[PDB]
């Protein structure tokens, strides 16, 4: 079974894609080697499509029979609910492509009578056709990154494939609530999507010393989503099944995963017949869910077959990490092949080899890794941070260009107490925002998948709740991440870490300098920026931020949106 069969036609951009970046009056402020940065265009579908197109043997054993079982089990547990037409309008982002029948996310979030409509016939017709295969559009992914050690060799597109958004706002109402949480109730506490950062690091801290010597490792899938297959995903469904379900919902999720999830027609943007699919669409709302179910499945029966002991994992979509019980440094190793062969064998083979690791710090998973650092009081903090590359290229970019989504603001959220977040990515941003009148302006932004419609304003409150006050007191941090930054602003031409000190001095100035929400700001955001420290305290409106539904679950391509009615 081919994961994708093409017909010739191509993929096709809809709009003009821009490559590569212009030199403009404030990217240079951050990062002056511009041709480091790249953004991604449909140029490369045709090196994507190589990649990602392969035929699957699998070949499944008695653990993963008997795990499947164990996570069905758990399953049983749950009461899904089907969601009105209604909410699921509400769960649309406002930027989402709009449907090929004469209506946009604004018509179904205003719950315009076209849209309505026909969102009603769709849905209705997952009642009545069990067979018929949904149409998909696929389409070249727009990323930006930096170059990397080749090099002229920049990675190819991703390839993203969606239903219609008539379709994607069925998916919602049948499979919303599932997606959302049976996840946690089947795989608890190895749910990563449930985990704020704070949260993810305290757990991966807490296995790590519950071993007497710990062993370490992260898994690598190989393009992941077209090693997914039509009995992965099929089984995935069996899962889904064990819940409590509305007859309608139990239809919906039948239909859909015959018509629709196991596979399908690509059309291109020009309405042309790119092939067919027979694995994991990458824009479906089970897409996150699917992945990290699935991911889970063969992970845990894996151990079992390399004979393991005392695993522990941690699941994010595709993403996985193993803190177990070392046996010995050889024993490890062949016990690491034993877990290779055996994904090799569930259709899971490896990017890059998994290596053993012996410190929790030098473990990556979700492009991340832990790190130590000390707050003002001088004890030993632990926080989550990356390589700040990928992070700093696209900071560049939508510093010099309007973008839908801003992953600076995410990135700032996500990654609030890190060396470089606070002594750039804030620094940078909050002049250019001061410097045009737009702190109170929400921005829109990424989180887990899921769209949020944030003011940089409320950020001190946000970074309170996700990591502590100390995100706000952390110095001292770890020599070789200090040591991965400051070479990083070097190979894209970030001014050193000293410059920005007095940059910032400047705006946490010109913040307090306004008080209000804006003061709040200058003096919790910057307070590495003096040498006479404030007074922190706990902020006044940390106490009634809307955090629900912020770290419950995955939904890259999911089309998912948590923001204000």
């Amino acid at each position: 079974s081919m994961s994708y069969t093409w017909t010739g036609a191509l993929i096709t951009p809809c709009a003009a894609e821009e490559s590569k970046l212009p030199i403009n009056p404030l990217s240079n402020s951050l990062l002056r080697h511009h041709n480091m940065v790249y953004a991604t265009t449909s140029r490369s579908a045709s090196l994507r499509q190589k990649k990602v197109t392969f035929d699957r043997l699998q070949v499944l054993d008695d653990h993963y029979r008997d795990v499947l079982k164990e996570m069905k089990a758990k399953a049983s547990t749950v009461k899904a609910k089907l969601l009105s037409i209604e909410e699921a309008c509400k769960l649309t982002p406002p930027h989402s492509a709009k449907s090929k029948f004469g209506y946009g996310a604004k018509d179904v979030r205003n719950l315009s009578s076209r849209a309505v409509n026909h969102i009603r016939s769709v849905w209705e017709d997952l009642l009545e056709d069990t067979e018929t295969p949904i149409d998909t559009t696929i389409m070249a992914k727009s990323e930006v990154f930096c170059v990397q050690p080749e090099k002229g060799g920049r990675k190819p597109a991703r390839l993203i494939v969606f239903p219609d958004l008539g379709v994607r706002v069925c998916e919602k109402m049948a499979l919303y609530d599932v997606v959302s949480t049976l996840p946690q109730a089947v795989m608890g506490s190895s749910y990563g999507f449930q985990y704020s950062p704070k949260q993810r690091v305290e757990f991966l801290v807490n296995t790590w010393k519950s071993k007497k010597c710990p062993m370490g490792f992260s898994y690598d899938t190989r393009c992941f989503d077209s090693t997914v297959t039509e009995s992965d995903i099929r089984v995935e469904e069996s899962i889904y099944q064990c819940c409590d379900l509305a007859p309608e919902a139990r239809q919906a999720i039948r239909s859909l995963t015959e018509r629709l999830y196991i596979g399908g027609p690509l059309t291109n943007s020009k309405g042309q017949n790119c092939g067919y699919r027979r694995c994991r669409a990458s824009g479906v709302l089970t897409t996150s869910c699917g992945n990290t179910l699935t991911c889970y499945l063969k992970a845990t029966a894996a151990c079992r077959a390399a004979k393991l002991q005392d695993c522990t994992m941690l699941v994010n979509g595709d993403d996985l990490v193993v803190i177990c019980e070392s046996a010995g440094t050889q024993e490890d190793a062949a016990a690491l092949r034993a877990f290779t062969e055996a994904m090799t064998r569930y259709s899971a083979p490896p990017g890059d080899p998994p290596q053993p690791e012996y410190d929790l710090e030098l473990i990556t998973s979700c492009s991340s890794n832990v790190s130590v650092a000390h707050d003002a009081s001088g004890k030993r903090v632990y926080y989550l941070t990356r390589d700040p590359t990928t992070p700093l290229a696209r900071a560049a970019w939508e510093t010099a260009r309007h973008t839908p989504i801003n992953s600076w603001l995410g990135n700032i959220i996500m990654y609030a107490p890190t060396l470089w977040a606070r002594m750039i990515l804030m620094t940078h941003f909050f002049s250019i925002l001061l410097a045009q009148e737009q702190l109170e302006k929400a921005l829109d932004c990424q989180i887990y998948g899921a769209c949020y419609s944030i003011e940089p304003l409320d950020l001190p409150q946000i970074i309170e709740r996700l990591h502590g006050l100390s995100a706000f007191t952390l110095h001292s941090y770890s020599p070789g991440e200090i040591n991965r930054v400051a070479s990083c602003l070097r190979k894209l031409g970030v001014p050193p870490l000293r410059t920005w000190r007095h940059r910032a001095r400047s705006v946490r100035a010109k913040l307090l300098s306004q008080g209000g929400r804006a003061a709040t700001c200058g003096r919790y955001l910057f307070n590495w920026a003096v040498r006479t420290k404030l007074k922190l305290t706990p902020i006044p409106a940390a106490s009634q931020l809307d955090l629900s539904g912020a770290f419950v679950a995955g939904y890259s391509g999911g089309d998912i949106y948590h923001s204000l009615s």
